[PDB]
DNA sequence: CCACTCACTGCGGGGGGTCGTAAACCACGTCTTCAAGGGGG
């Protein structure tokens, strides 16, 4: 749901830089949504030794 | 309104008193095999 509301106010906005700053934004949720990865992964819980 | 910096950041060259357990044994002992010797040049 993210990905499509950043879709679409990029494809409405006008102003290049929040273009260019929702493009890496897009890019950082495709790789997650690719990647399997899950964003709570991120935060440790478990250390290895 | 988005232009146009500029400050910013990151990158290379202290007392005592009890308790339980793997150490930590000195007696414990009887077993082994230490065996004195035995005969066939």
């Amino acid at each position: 749901q993210e990905c499509e509301q950043l879709r679409e106010e990029l494809n409405e906005t006008n102003s290049e830089t929040k273009r260019k700053k929702l493009t890496k934004r897009i890019k950082l949720l495709e790789a997650f949504v690719q990647s399997g990865n899950k964003p709570e992964w991120m935060i440790l819980t478990v250390l290895p030794v």
